[PDB]
C-alpha cells in the first residue's frame, strides 16, 4: 500500500489546463501596430476602433479645453492614488508572507510541509501576477497620458486649421 | 503510524486563503481613470478627490 | 515619401492608431492577469486536499 | 523545510519588486503632478478674469 501510494502517475497536475491564456496576448509582434484594421484580433481591433471614437470628442472650444485639463487633472491623481492603494496591499502581502513563514515554524508531518511548500509557491504565483498587473497598469498610465497629448494637439490643430473661412464684421 | 503519517490531507494549504488582497489593486482599467465619480472602486475616489483637493494651490 | 499631405494624413493617423493600440493592449492584458489569478485560486484550492505524496509533488 | 524557506525568500524578494516599480509609478505620477500645478500657476497669473491695472500717478 505504502509503494503504490508513493509510485504511480496520478492524473493531477493537468489541472485546468484547457483555458489557454496566450490569445490575450499577441501572437507576433509585426502587426501589433498594424492592427488598426487587420492582423491582431478582431475584439482589440472594436476596442481599438471604440476608443479612438471615444477620445475624438467635440464641442466648443471652451468645452474641449475644461474637459483637457480636467482630464489631465483627474489622470495625474489617479495615478498616485492607485500608487498609495497597492502600496498598502503589498505590505499586507508582506504580513501574509511573514505569517507563512512563522507557521512554517511549526510543521510535524512530512505531508503537512510539503503542502505548505505548494502553498509557498502559489503565493509567489500571486505575488508574479501583482507584478504582471502593475506593469500593465504603468503601461496604460503611458498609453492614456499619450492620448491627453493627442487630444491637446487635435484641439490647437482645429484653432489653426487652414479650412476654416470665418471672419469677424465690422459695423 | 509511517503509512498515515506521510498519505494524508492535513489541513495547512488554507491559511490566509479568505484574507482577500486583490481587493486593493484596481479590478477593472476601463473606468479607471473615471473613478474620481464612479467606476471603479471607492476609496479609489476618496484618494483621488482628497488628493486633487488639497493640490490646490 | 510622395506628397508631403499624404505624409500629414499618414503620420497623424499613425499616431493616433499608436496610441490607441497601446491602450487597448494594456487592457486586454488586464483581463488576461484577472483570468490568470483565477486559476491560481482555483490551483491552491485544489491543492489543499491531496492524498497522496507522490500527488501532492 | 530548507527548500520551503527559499521559496519564502524568494516570495519576499518578489514583494520587493513589486513595491519598487510601484515607487516608480508614484515618481512618474508626481512628477506630473508638479507640471500640472506649474501649468494651473501660469494660467492664473495670466487668466483673463484678471481685471486689475495698475493706477497712473
Amino acid at each position: 500500500r505504502m509503494y503504490e501510494a508513493v509510485t504511480g502517475g496520478r492524473g493531477l497536475g493537468d489541472l485546468m489546463r484547457n483555458a489557454q491564456l496566450r490569445e490575450y496576448l499577441p501572437d507576433d509582434l509585426r502587426t501589433v501596430y498594424d492592427s488598426a484594421n487587420g492582423g491582431g484580433y478582431s475584439g482589440i481591433s472594436g476596442s481599438i476602433n471604440d476608443i479612438l471614437r471615444d477620445e475624438r470628442l467635440n464641442g466648443s472650444v471652451a468645452d474641449m479645453r475644461r474637459s483637457i485639463e480636467e482630464r489631465s487633472r483627474t489622470a495625474a491623481a489617479t495615478d498616485k492614488a492607485v500608487g498609495l492603494r497597492a502600496y498598502e496591499g503589498a505590505q499586507q502581502r508582506l504580513a501574509q508572507i511573514e505569517g507563512l513563514m512563522d507557521e512554517i515554524s511549526r510543521t510535524q508531518d512530512q505531508k503537512a510541509i510539503e503542502e505548505l511548500q505548494a502553498r509557498i509557491a502559489g503565493e509567489q504565483a500571486a505575488i508574479q501576477n501583482e507584478t504582471t498587473k502593475l506593469q500593465m497598469i504603468a503601461q496604460l498610465r503611458q498609453a492614456e497620458q499619450a492620448l491627453i497629448s493627442e487630444q491637446r494637439r487635435e484641439r490647437n490643430m482645429r484653432i489653426l486649421s487652414s479650412g476654416n473661412q470665418g471672419m469677424p464684421t465690422i459695423q
